[PDB]
């Protein structure tokens, strides 16, 4: 147990934003998802609360993690582990003190864990344009996201892989509904609407004297959980620069093979996916300007100002990439 | 070619509302869909307009029809053939004179043809509650409707079953989009919204001096096509009583086995599906009062008054079933 | 003063809906507008209330009437006189008891009087398509309606033609605004919006215990006056059949010469304007179904049920024309 | 061809924001509009694309420019030339890459060119209050803007002045509609609504990965073109201070004669138009604070951040004028 | 115990719509409220469910009933008893099966019981116009309704008059809130808004397969309870004609003395309150047309079709009063 | 008349935002309300415009001021005087130039003057929870606000205390309505709705060329007056820091005795009212973040940018208090 001590030391920052997931990925023999999921369940005492057999949890996590493609640069088990950990941190934000039930917390975390499982490394648009079997199956509607959900739920049926075995029938139904609602919201084509509803909610925001939010009905809470996992899924630009840059390299490394795939097919090369005409820096600045910042700014509003540091980091990272943009 | 003359004589009423599809079903050796689809394509000169190889058309129709379950009382090839023929008639309504392009007409008719293919005879709710593989796959969202589309499109890939082989790439894309949008609208859980948008469209209705509707953009036209196939799908109570009654018998015959299936499962017997406590007459009156009449009344408004007779027949049939309701 | 007694006897029905304006037209030597306007001003004591010199009133009315084309079958001084009289009757509806100020009443009546002055007998669309100087002038926007207002106001500047000479500067400004707002609303291309706002107002309708409407702000009152003159302008189908039919003959007599004009120009013959392919009866049924009935039904709602008889007459006249529709 | 070289050298900055239009005005013998319009048409290859006879173009431009009053300090051919050039630059903004068709581009530029033709040097309000023939004509509604359109279109009818002679009938119709919609939007009384719709469009803003806007329907594109020409028309405070100040001098020089005109009429002197009580500096700061900055800030958002420099210049110029405000 | 048997026989119809409350009023020595409230509490087992001391209940009911003025023709203990009984019946409608908790049922019934207590026989408007101490107190806002609530709650404080003595502190708080919300909704000036929200709720209506409504949150349920007691309060025209007519006589008998009071004050006589110019028949037809029918029609929709008979009766009674309208 | 000169010198800043009301309170022998009200009435020539007997005005002001509790740290005559003066300044904002009638101006100022009269120093919630007679009276609805109105109007009835004695009956009615509507809007529980309507009004904002707002109907104007007095009532954090801090000390000094009162009652100590656990600085930052800034930001928008300085001051004061927040 040499470096196993270093691993355990790294996992001590599970509640901190910039957790170094990449190191944990190595120190765990490529099991960041299993490791992090397990430690978060311990941390949240979910194992006890829902009577989840530890052996069952690990058996499931192992299978789930196995279904994340190793030959995929970005959408893999490290990404999954990252979104899980980020959702974990966001759930603990002060403004959301005791707002969510244990079942809702469980759903959000489980949803994060499976949100991209079995991702092939190509976009929904690619799958649609190449007339993939997956697109045929899902009628070009949230092709990947639907698939992720199917796979994640399917794996629960195997050998004591069913970590939810001891939840009441009603609880199992709720969890399935919430998980489906959250993961389907990670589809980027739903970003605008999601953000719109979030803004509508930031106004008409009901807060208790202390500072905690007041979410009465389900549709209000599920909306927050959706945007939360969405923020977690799009949190790379808000993490410490060293991490962010690694992610950017991975996502570009994945976009290019798709562009290559498209060049072979004779297809119109998707934007950013063109190896010979990419502006990595500009793309990041744009990605932040059009998607990430608008979203996080709104989130920062809702949980004001618990997200103030994250927002600041985002804006700093934008300037860094901005400066890196070639001037010629 | 003895009764083959009678069949050809029956098909002469392909443009009339009360076509006797059940007779055509027999006279064709249980090939009403293939027969009616083919005659409507001839009638509309679609074979020529889209260069569809006749042999290819029949090959596809045969396969498609084969995928409609024979042991299913209502959701089968006769129902499919009926919705196709009804859509065909509705498309020819005066108020919609030259409003739709040939591609849109093609899509609506093709959509009708595959709208319920491979239907198992149980409801989406049943599939969801019994944790079916199909519901797991489609995340309890338009489970059946999604499946119908997948199967119908999949069959096109086989042996010269691709009747669309000679459409431009752009046309193939539009047709697929429209077909998906139309079939997903046949999901009954979307009825209220669909009807709501239709009403919003009846007001603000733009008509030319002659009487023809003015549909400018796609979202306006696709909305009409959706409601149209939806009306066709829920057209039984508007057909001649002799036909309507046969349909009612079939739908109840199908509902009960589901109720039986549920009784075995130990599940709560769905309403109307309970063999020992059904009020067939009341159910029809209710079905007409809450769903069919509200929908057709609105449709009758949009195409006023081309649908006046259909509305009258509907109201007459309602009174007939009303009278039949036991008074004890 | 032989028949001058009959004329005075006819004018006794100035407050009744079916006034026989055509007879009054003859008995007055083609001065129905001057005659009816004068008698309504007397009737409403407007001459006193606004210190209008009787000689000035008649001088203006004469000039105004003179500017209505004699060679125009429908849009002439008899039509003007009719809309004036109808607005007069509508203003007296019980539901609008003391709702409007004398200035507003004056504006509505004056607006009616000039609403179609100097009408050339062709449609706005014709003027636009033929690149008329009038359309060039008004940028194809409410070409005729703008023109009517310009002419009607311009005539006031002449020889003691200024019947408003004794209104305060503020009153003159309000009257001009209201008149412009009402006449521009007679443009048929604004029918849908006008009707829409009227419906929105029928809901949220505030009525006093007795039954009188409650119109607080100007935009509410000007909206009612707009729709009122619009109803008056489209009141032919709601008058006694003998009158209605005469109007229908005149309007068709005017549409055809435009159609002839278009045939000469080599232009696409406008619908209904085609002498060799008109279905006068069908056109009326359509006109009532798509425009008149929807409007009057809404108006009948707002002033419920003071307009109940008018609505009934409208529906009876629809059936009459319906029956007259050739069955071959 | 001495200074004709300097002129050609100045025109080299036709694609740059701060083009020195005033110098070009002199170097061209007071033909900045003709010169700049011609060079922009060359630059955009519109002459070729729409088969416009060069002789016809110059003939029209000459006539158009002639109809701009020489004795009017601000609303003259230099202003027209300036709005044209600014629209030209705005059209080339990165965010609007290939968003507009050539016809739409043509419309926007042509609209800018005639947007103030035959402007008398007094406001719409003045024309209305003085009961001008123009106000009588247009019923106090966008009096000037309507007139500009009428004159600009009328001039096309003359001697090979019809630069649009080779556009299909459909194109001519679209161009006319767009031109009318754009110029009528230059009416300042429509600023609040226009800005409101623009803000509504900045949210719900659909952008492609690269950064280009996505405008699907016409009403979306015409709305952008409207606000664009409106921005161009109110672009003075955003230009280099040396230019801005010259414009401010001209506009104040024009406002005062109106104020003088009003003093003679015995009318209430309009604000800012009072020669003896004007605060030129304060007025500019106010003009920027209430109109210009709110508009440009919104525009900068829509095309973010292509307009960042323009916004900065605007804010700098505001501070300059702010400092100049007398402290006594 | 002679007629005490008849009384007990009458109370047997406590669950039926047309209960003869007037007879019960006599047979009980003018204690219809006490009698009917008690029998409804027994009927609903509320005494047990909330541990209400029977002696306490009667003590309170007696005091409450005593605070209803005997010299008031309509707004007295019989009216109170009627609204209570009607609310009781409406609560039992099939469509609202197990929708409300016992506390909510208690609140609705208690609210009905005190909804008009200590009513002086004059309108809020009268109280406002005469500068009553009550209007001064309540700032002309729901003057009477506020007063009713104050008195009804105040009486609970007396000698074992506190029938809620055994409810948890939380329950007492909820009941007070609901009661206040319901009674303040009986203010006629809030009718339009209440009806508006009810219509909005009829659309978007969520019903279970069986037919029962689905009311998730409180604001949805309290809205239904509000409209319910409002319907009960305006239920006279929906009751059997013999009853309805007696109510109409009483309400007119009360309106007139107010009209007399106003004639003495020298005040403008309120509409309908004028003894010498009333059209009792017309007033009822109007009352039904503008208030009662619109409300009940909407309610009938929400609980469709449990209220079908009530609606029919209402429409029959309208025609009766319509016919009675003098024709001279 | 020693310091009476200093007093008169202080009152010279009555039209300036940061007026030092506390000094004026001393220099006037604790009569800031009477003094400031009188000077504002002089300033606005209201005495003349409404024929208010000066002796009557002072008699009323003296009585009114007397009804503000001396033993109440915040909600007293100095607060009243402050809200009056602030409303006075806001009414004079450029953007609202001649928008309000003299009666509306009178109502707003009178409403401010009485808005908290006879305030006991405890919250509505306290009065409700302690079952106060006042809460019983007003059914827990705007308990204090209703009371303030009642007392302020009641005092007018006394000895020539009726300053409105010479207003027409109609004017008296309007003033009463507006005053009631404005004061009831000072209830903090209506803040969210009020702000919501204000935002809805900032969009769809209609402004004249010059910069002045356009408020057509009453409901629009009364809405602005409501939010105005609401802004005035919540203006402390927007005043110069020296003033703001004094107010903060007073409000906390008042909150604590309530908390003490609650500790004695054995009640749950209200937030912020707990003497032993208050974070005065944090509370202010929160108060500004959740209530004040959101409100003023919106107001600044409506009257843009007349309120720019006030907004800046608010944000500066927020940072000051933020810095003061203990870091341990
Ligand atoms: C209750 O009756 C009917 C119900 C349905 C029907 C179809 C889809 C569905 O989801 N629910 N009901 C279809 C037909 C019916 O009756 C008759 F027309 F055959
Ligand atoms: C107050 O300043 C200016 C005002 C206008 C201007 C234009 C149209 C209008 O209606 N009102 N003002 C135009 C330019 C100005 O200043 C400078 F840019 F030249
Ligand atoms: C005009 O008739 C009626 C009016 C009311 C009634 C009640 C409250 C109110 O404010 N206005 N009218 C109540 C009953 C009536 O009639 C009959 F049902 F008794
Ligand atoms: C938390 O601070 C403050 C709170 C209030 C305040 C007023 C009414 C209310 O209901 N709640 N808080 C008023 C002023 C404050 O601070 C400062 F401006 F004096
Ligand atoms: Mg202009
Ligand atoms: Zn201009
Ligand atoms: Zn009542
Ligand atoms: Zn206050």
């Amino acid at each position: 147990t040499e470096q196993e001590d270093v691993l355990a030391k790294e996992l001590e920052d599970v509640n901190k934003w910039g957790l170094h997931v990449f190191r944990i990925a190595e120190l765990s023999g490529n099991r960041p998802l299993t490791v992090i999921m397990h430690t978060i369940f311990q941390e949240r005492d979910l194992l006890k609360t829902f009577k989840i057999p530890v052996d069952t949890l690990i058996t499931y996590l192992m299978t789930l993690e196995d279904h994340y493609h190793a030959d995929v640069a970005y959408h893999n088990n490290i990404h999954a582990a990252d979104v899980v950990q980020s959702t974990h941190v966001l759930l603990s934000t002060p403004a959301l003190e005791a707002v969510f039930t244990d079942l809702e917390i469980l759903a959000a975390i489980f949803a994060s864990a499976i949100h991209d499982v079995d991702h092939p490394g190509v976009s929904n648009q690619f799958l649609i344009n190449t007339n993939s079997e997956l697109a045929l199956m899902y009628n070009d509607s949230s092709v990947l996201e639907n698939h992720h959900l199917a796979v994640g739920f399917k794996l629960l049926q195997e050998e004591n892989c069913d970590i939810f075995q001891n939840l009441t029938k009603k609880q199992r139904q709720s969890l399935r509904k919430m998980v489906i609602d959250i993961v389907l919201a990670t589809d980027m084509s739903k970003h605008m609407n999601l953000l719109a509803d979030l803004k509508t909610m930031v106004e008409t925001k009901k807060v208790t004297s202390s500072g905690v939010l007041l979410l009465d009905n389900y549709s209000d809470r599920i909306q927050v959980l959706q945007n939360m996992v969405h923020c977690a899924d799009l949190s790379n630009p808000t993490k410490p620069l060293q991490l962010y840059r690694q992610w950017t390299d991975r996502i570009m490394e994945e976009f290019f093979p798709q562009g290559d795939r498209e060049r072979e097919r004779g297809m119109e090369i998707s934007p950013m996916c063109d190896k010979h005409n990419a502006s990595v820096e500009k793309s990041q600045v744009g990605f932040i300007d059009y998607i990430v910042h608008p979203l996080w700014e709104t989130w920062a509003d809702l949980v004001h100002p618990d997200a103030q540091d994250i927002l600041d980091t985002l804006e700093d990272n934008r300037e860094w990439y901005q400066s890196t943009i070639p001037q010629s």
